[PDB]
Formats: C-alpha cells, sequence, structure tokens
C-alpha cells in the first residue's frame, strides 16, 4: 500500500543519511598509531592448490582471506537510522588494513568484489577471495607425507605498536576444499608469530600458513 | 524532432541521476530479487594438470527498482534507455570457485526500461575449478561452478533464473567440446559461519572432446 | 607567430564550444537512428591453435558515423575544417567481436578525427582472439573461419551498420605471415532472435587461409 | 634560496599549466625528433614470427606555449615533469602484435626554449619472420613508427642520424646485431590523399 | 585515543614538492633484500628476481615539531600522497610487477622510507649456473631522468642483504653486491649515478 512504499523509502533515505554522516562529514581514519593500536583478527579458507611448478618452486593457492577490525568512527546508534544495524560498502569508502603475504612471486590476483560490510558496533568484515603464487618447493608431493609450504601474512608498514594479529583459530577452514583438485590437504595451519627483525627494535606480528598436500 | 528525442533523453538521464537521489543498494527492508540465466558459447580449455577448465558465456542479469521508472509520456514516448554500467547500481554477483579474474568481453552498458527494469548482459571468460577427468569417453565430464552476491545474504538479494535449461543456441559448433548438457538451479544453502540463509545459481555443465 | 597563437585559441575555442557548452551526447534513439560505416584492414593472422581452436588476428577497425551536434562552420572558427580528439571526449559505437575468447588488445592510440560536417573517424588497431577451428590450414583449401560484429546493446533501430566494401582491405597484410589469405570478406547481415522484437545488425568478417609453403 | 628554487619551480608550472596545447594543426605543424637506442632482442618466435625488441625511443618537439624567460623564475632552465602534464605525440608502432609495454617512468623534460626531451623505454613485439637467423647472413626485419592520428600536413619526423644507439646493446643477447638503422619515409596509402610520415627501423640479427 | 586520531588527521592536513633540482638537489639511499631467484630462461637471457627495495630520502618541507602535533614522531601514507624517486631498472625485459602495499614512513625529521617488494625480469645469461663457478649476472638501478647534480645515489653497505633469501629457491646466491657507479654518456656533459646490483647464482646441489 502507500504505507509500504512510504516505509522502504524512508529506508533507502535513513541508509544515504547514515553513509552521509559516517563518510562525507567526518574525515576517513588516518590508520592505527603507537597511541591507539588496531587488532586485526584474519582466518583463511582454502578453497584450492592450483598449480604446483617444480621448475620454478612456485605454488599456487586460491583462499578467501577474512579480515575484520572494529573502529570506534564507523559506531551508530541504529535508533537513529530507522534500526540499521549493519551496511555493505566499497572497500575504496573505508580504510582497510594493508595485509601482504611476505613471500608473494607475483602480485596477488582479487577474484571477489571489494566490497565490505560495516556493523553498528564499528567493526568491518572484509573478505578477499585472492589466487596467490608463492614461493615453496613441492619436493615430496608425489609421496605419502607430501610436500609441506608456509607463507606469513602480515602489515607491510605497520609494527605490533600500530596493528597487532589474532586468529579465532589456528585451524584453516577446509570446509569449502575443492574435493577434486590435483592436491589433498593433509593439513592447513594459521598461527600467529611475534618477532624482532635485526633491522628495527619493533615486535613484528604476522600469521603463518602452512600447508601440507600431496598429489590426490 | 530529431532534436527533441535527443532532449528528451538528456532530459529524462538528468531527471534520474541528479535530480531523483540514487540507490544505496538493497537492504533487509528493501529486498532485491535478480534473475540469472547463461548463455554457454564456448568451452575453450580443459586443464588436466591444475583442473581448471575455461568458458565462455554471456551472463543475462535483471532486476526492477522503483528509483528508474518514468512515464514515456512525460519524455516523449522513451520506452527504454542505454546507459553506462558505472552510472547505475549493479548487483555483486560472482563465481564461488573461479581460479582467476573474470576476463569481460563485453562494453558495459545496460538498458534500462520505463517499469525501471535493468537488463545487462556481461559476456566473461572464466577459468574455474573443474576436473576433467573422463571427458575423452562417451560419458564425458561433469562439472559445476555456483553464482551469487559476495557481499548479500537471501535476506537482502533473492536470486531467480526464468528456466533451469542453459541456453546452448550460440554454443560454437566447432568446440573441441561437445555439450552433453547444461543446467542453471536456484539452490539455498546455510553455512556454519552464520544464521542467514545464502541464495546460489549453480551452473553444472556435462561435456566430452568433440 | 600571431597566426599560429590565433589558429590555437580558434581550436580550443572549437573544442570548448562543442564538449564543454553542449550537454553528452545520449547515443542513438529509434527516433534519432546513427549509420555506423565499418571496414577491416587485416594485418595478420599471428597464431592458429588447433588444442582450443582459437585464431588470433591483428587488424585494424575503421569505424565512421556522423552527428550534428558535432557539426560547425569553419567559418566561424579560424576555417578549422577538422580535429583530432581523445576517444574519451565523444561518444563512440560499442562494436563488439561475438565471438572472442579474450579482451580485445588495443595496438593504437585512442585517438578519433572529427569533420565540421559532423563526422567522426576513428581506427583502432586491435589484437583478437576469437573461435576458429583451424583444421585444413595445412591444406591446399585452407582453413576457414568468421567472426560477427555489431554493437551488444543497441538493435537495428537505433545502430545501422554498413560496409563501403564487402572485400576486406589485404593491402596491409604481412607478407610473411606464417598464414597466406585465400579470401577474406566482411558482409552486413540482418538477424532476427526470438528472444526480442527489432532486427539485429552484424558484420560478418569471414577469413579463408593456409600456411604459407 | 633552497626554499625560493622551490617556490619558482612551483610557480613557474602553475604558470605554464594552469594558466594557459591542442595539438598540431595545418596551420602549425609540429616537427617531432625520433631515435633508437636498441638493447635487446629478447625473443624470436619461429612458430608466429614474432619478434620481440627491448629499446629506448628518444622523443624530441618544441612549443612556443612551453617557452619561459629563466630570469622570472631564479634563473631555471628546465625541469622535469609527468608526461601528463604535458601534451605527448601519438608515436605507434605500425606493425606491433601486442601492445607496448614501458618500462620507464613516464616523465619527461621541458627546456626554457619549449623544447620537451621524453625517452620512454619499451618493450615491442612485432611482426618479423627470424628466417636465416642462424646463418652467417642472419634475418632482416622491419617495423615503422608514427603517428597514428596525423599526417605529414600536422607532424613530420625527423633523425638526428640514420644509425640506431648500438652502444647499449646487451653483449649477451641470444642475438647479436649485424645493423640497424632508421630512416625518415614519405608514404602514400591508396585510402588517403595526404602525405604519412614514418621512420623505418630495420635491424639485421643472427643467432650468437 | 580521540586526541591521537585528531592530532595525526591534523599534521597530514597542514603538510598535505616540484621533485630535486640543481639548487635543491636530493640523495636516495637504496639498499637490496634479495628474496628468490625465481626463473632463469636460457632460451632468450632473462632472469627473475623477487626482492624488497629499500629507498630512503629526507625533505625539509617534510619536517615538523612533535610537540606541536601531540608528540607524534612519524606517520604511514599512501606513496601516492608524497614524491617518490623514478628509481628504474636499467635492463628490465618486461614492466616491474609490485607485490606490496604502495605506503611510506613519514618521520619528523623529514626522512621517508619506502620498501616496495618487486619481481622483475632483466637481461642476463645464466649460462654456467649448473657448474661450480656457476652464473653471474648484474643489473644497474638508477633515476631514469635526474643527473647526479639533482639526485646523488648511495648504499649503506655494499652487501646485499640475503638474511630473508628463500632457502628451498631453485638457485642458490654465491654473492650478492650493490656498489655506487658514476658514469658518462656522449650524448650529456653531467656524472649520471647507478647502483649495480651483482649476483652470482648456481643451480641449488
Ligand atoms: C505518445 O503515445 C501516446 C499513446 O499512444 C500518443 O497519444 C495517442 O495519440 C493517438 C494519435 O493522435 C490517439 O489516437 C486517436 O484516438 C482517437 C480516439 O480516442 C481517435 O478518434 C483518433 O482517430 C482519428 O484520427 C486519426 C489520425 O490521428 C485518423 O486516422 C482516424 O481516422 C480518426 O480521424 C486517433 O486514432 C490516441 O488516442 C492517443 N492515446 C492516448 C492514450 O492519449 C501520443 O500522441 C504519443 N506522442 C507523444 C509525444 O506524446
Ligand atoms: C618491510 C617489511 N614488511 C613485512 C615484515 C617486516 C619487513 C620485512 C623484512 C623485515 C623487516 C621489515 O620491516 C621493516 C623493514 O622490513
Ligand atoms: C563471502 C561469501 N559469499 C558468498 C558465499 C558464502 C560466503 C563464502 C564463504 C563462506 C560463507 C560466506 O557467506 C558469508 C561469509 O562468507
Ligand atoms: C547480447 C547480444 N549481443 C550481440 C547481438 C545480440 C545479442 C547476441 C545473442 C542473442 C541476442 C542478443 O541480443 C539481446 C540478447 O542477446
Ligand atoms: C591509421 C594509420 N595511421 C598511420 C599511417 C598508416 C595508417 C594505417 C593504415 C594505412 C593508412 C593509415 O593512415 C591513415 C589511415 O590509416
Ligand atoms: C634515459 C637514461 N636514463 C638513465 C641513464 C641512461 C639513459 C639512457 C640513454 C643513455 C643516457 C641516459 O641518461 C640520460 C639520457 O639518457
Ligand atoms: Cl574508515
Ligand atoms: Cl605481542
Ligand atoms: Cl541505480
Ligand atoms: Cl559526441
Ligand atoms: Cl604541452
Ligand atoms: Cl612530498
Amino acid at each position: 500500500d502507500y504505507k509500504d512504499d512510504d516505509d522502504k523509502l524512508h529506508s533507502q533515505a535513513n541508509l544515504m543519511r547514515l553513509k552521509s554522516d559516517l563518510f562525507n562529514r567526518s574525515p576517513m581514519y588516518p590508520g592505527p598509531t603507537k597511541d591507539d593500536p588496531l587488532t586485526v583478527t584474519l582466518g583463511f579458507t582454502l578453497q584450492d592448490i592450483v598449480k604446483a611448478d617444480s621448475s620454478t618452486n612456485e605454488v599456487d593457492l586460491v583462499y578467501y582471506e577474512q579480515q575484520r577490525w572494529k573502529l570506534n568512527s564507523l559506531m551508530w546508534d541504529p535508533n537513529e537510522y530507522g534500526n540499521i544495524t549493519d551496511f555493505r560498502t566499497s572497500a575504496a569508502d573505508i580504510w582497510t588494513p594493508d595485509i601482504t603475504a611476505y613471500s608473494s612471486t607475483r602480485p596477488v590476483q582479487v577474484l571477489s568484489p571489494q566490497i565490505a560490510v560495516v556493523t553498528h558496533d564499528g567493526s568491518v568484515m572484509f573478505i578477499p577471495a585472492q589466487r596467490l603464487s608463492f614461493m615453496c618447493d613441492p619436493t615430496g608431493v608425489d609421496s605419502e607425507e607430501g610436500a609441506t609450504c608456509a607463507v606469513k601474512f602480515g602489515s607491510w608498514v605497520y609494527s605490533g605498536f600500530e596493528i597487532d594479529l589474532k586468529t579465532d583459530t589456528d585451524q584453516v577452514d577446509l570446509s569449502s576444499y575443492y574435493a577434486s583438485s590435483k592436491y589433498e590437504i593433509l593439513s592447513a595451519t594459521q598461527t600467529r608469530q611475534v618477532q624482532h627483525y635485526s633491522c628495527c627494535p619493533e615486535p613484528y606480528i604476522d600469521v603463518n600458513l602452512v600447508v601440507k598436500f600431496r598429489e590426490r
């Protein structure tokens, strides 16, 4: 009825007003500082080991990388915005963390839309799907124990003083692993590590993705 | 009256994209149904070293927004127009088992109709996860790829097919592979992570060496 | 020197009046349809892949059309009869290959020539991979393949296509190509589709070729 | 003084770019000087008759709109600028088989007399039959370079020498250069009444 | 924590260069961290390296007083936001592929540190890679458009950092040096500066 038509128009206006209030009126987050450190939660969903190249020692993975963080500057009261509790927005509208593979051999290829979900508590969920080529010797992939490779993910430019990394579990999600891959997974772990590098005095944080796999 | 026709279309586009506020995407309060259909043009390549298959197809997408409606009488009886896909909201329909970024083979232009219906038909080359084992036998190989929103649940975007049969009428007659069958089926799925329903369209292709 | 300074001001003034002082052209309509003239200059058959049935062509695609909105009187602008402009500054037709297997690769600058009669000429050089079974390329008869070109989104009611000739220009064909051309034609076709009421127009490029011996 | 030199350069660029070129015309034609430095023949593919070259292409032209009095800007005589801040000529290979790959930063040098020097390093795949590369006499291939859209009436081309600069040629390339020439040509095409100008690069090479 | 964010936002606004000149020349410190020789192609004499290239420079225009900005001593910013040097490989065969985010660290003294991870294909004959002596290849890095009078190049050390070299690479590094060189060309009277990266490598045994 007319009332239903009005409710939907009102709901669109409230979303456009919320996005306007958060992005246009307030300056974009300048990133974390020593005085305001940001925790980023990382989890991997391994979809496929596409290729294991024994001529270059590169292995190609397809995965989804779940990134979660919470900003005060993205908080709202749903009661002020027609009970909107979250919205979908372009990744380019918000700050995102510079989470990088430390041993890639080619630029990562993005396989999903660059859209994130922002929730009224200021929490952000971003899940880029990626194809990655990384440094991996697949010697032993044709064996019962298979091959073992590892790749570290973390901020490229922020130390543990500015960006802390967390995992909810040390188990890579294999519930979406392609059942007819050339490679079967023996195990896949994701482990937070804290290091000191020779160059620098700050602690450095990474999540180490370790995959044991063999030819099916 | 050609000057008037151009003026009427420039006025219509100006009215819709400036003087009317734009759509910000669907919500639980204002859910959107997207209709999807595939026209399979070619299975270009089936790689048994990586279990990747390369498809060329076009994907018909259709949806309807109240904000893209107009009265043709008020605009010299214009009933539709073509516009850049960047001038309008488009759904984030994604292959769930791609192994490479989709390559776009057609112009990013949509057709908008006076009822607010949009039709967008991107032609694509897709590499996806597929074991071609059996492709060199009479019963052939079977592979499947799901398509849906990456970021919207069933509470914001619903999907539909207008038919469950993939359009094979443009399938390349001299492909290295013949199609035994091609289906496109709406599926409702729950994931352990999340409470909301998730909707996809499952493209299932059975094929063999010509 | 003063003359050169005057000629530049006139061109900058013409371009500004045409683009800055005019609302952007919305494309053709059923009431204001456009004819696009297409012609192909085939430079090379670079690759014929029998494992995927893909063939790679290098060609120049000439496109011509005319808009009243790009017309000017040369006498009003220092007797300027034409100018070069970025293809982004003007409307261009969405002429697409219908059976490509990869995005077209652009080999030339995206710049067009506009004449005072409102006519535009645009000649993109392209590498195209398209669906082609090269079986018989190593025989006297050779292989035959075909690719249709037309608007992706406009019907025959908005965009008509024409050719000046049904003969593909082979005068630039690479004399030392792996493949020699037995024939190459470009033919306007009118098609009807069960989906849709209006006629659809394409230009069918048919190439007969064999391995150079 | 370092602050002043920076102030003067910023003011010169604002004066040249933000104070007020639509390209050459029949009434205002431009001469472009081209010179090639051949660094490597990377690949010669006898299965497709494509050859891959790495070279840098020196481009020089002169505009009245780019000239200034150095005395008015702290005696600045030249500056570096992004190639996107200025008009650049649409010099194209006429027989490329793939889009050119740019190997260098897109930055030009502008001098107070209005002269511009722009030296893009490129990898080019072009149409070339390497038949005979495995013999004493070697293979011969050629590629024309010129404006894609401007005739001889708007852009003329010049070389400073007909000798391609080989002083930077990779000493351990798979291919040794027997000769490399760059020759201005006046072309007539049966499509078109205008004269067309190109520089023809002819390379004679063989397997080392 | 609201005060810290406000002060950082204020600093970046206040701060936000036309590049170096003969009168305002710049020094760029380069250091290489070699991670992997991925590929050596004897059919084309092209070798593919993965490395991190550390670039450091100092601008007076990027200086601030930390006391005026709530004791902020540095910040991270998009490389797009600031001037960066046009340091280029002189013998690449393909465009460099960037493997890391284009973000730099700016310090209150006006110093900038930018560390792009890159994959480079460059001109290299790998003959002898399967021998005890291995193969030797070299690639020069420098400004494409600035002479030694506008950009000086230097290294902190002539030893390439190998502490991150992939232990299971197809190729082991026998040595890797990074050496400032001064050169002259017939065209040009002013001196040109490059850092010459020399790598001696061989098949892992
Ligand atoms: C936009 O579209 C609308 C809707 O189609 C259109 O309005 C229509 O115009 C036609 C033509 O004038 C109208 O048709 C007339 O209808 C009346 C009855 O209502 C008849 O008596 C008329 O017949 C006489 O005139 C004809 C010549 O026009 C003769 O051939 C005939 O022998 C009779 O003498 C005639 O058929 C129609 O009624 C309207 N419809 C509506 C809903 O208003 C409009 O013109 C279009 N253009 C624009 C820019 O809006
Ligand atoms: C640049 C960088 N990014 C990832 C982790 C740490 C590292 C990588 C190498 C070790 C130290 C480092 O930090 C500052 C300089 O380099
Ligand atoms: C991101 C996503 N998009 C579409 C399918 C479902 C999936 C894919 C991964 C598993 C579940 C998921 O739903 C919400 C969070 O992620
Ligand atoms: C999309 C499309 N592009 C080229 C011509 C027409 C065609 C080609 C395929 C069938 C008909 C079609 O028209 C509307 C739907 O698709
Ligand atoms: C487009 C083009 N540009 C450079 C001269 C050669 C060529 C290429 C084909 C022959 C003639 C031509 O000149 C104008 C029209 O086309
Ligand atoms: C463009 C260029 N940049 C760096 C040194 C090598 C080179 C390439 C050609 C030789 C000299 C040169 O220096 C300035 C002008 O040209
Ligand atoms: Cl943000
Ligand atoms: Cl810690
Ligand atoms: Cl919209
Ligand atoms: Cl136009
Ligand atoms: Cl200019
Ligand atoms: Cl800066």
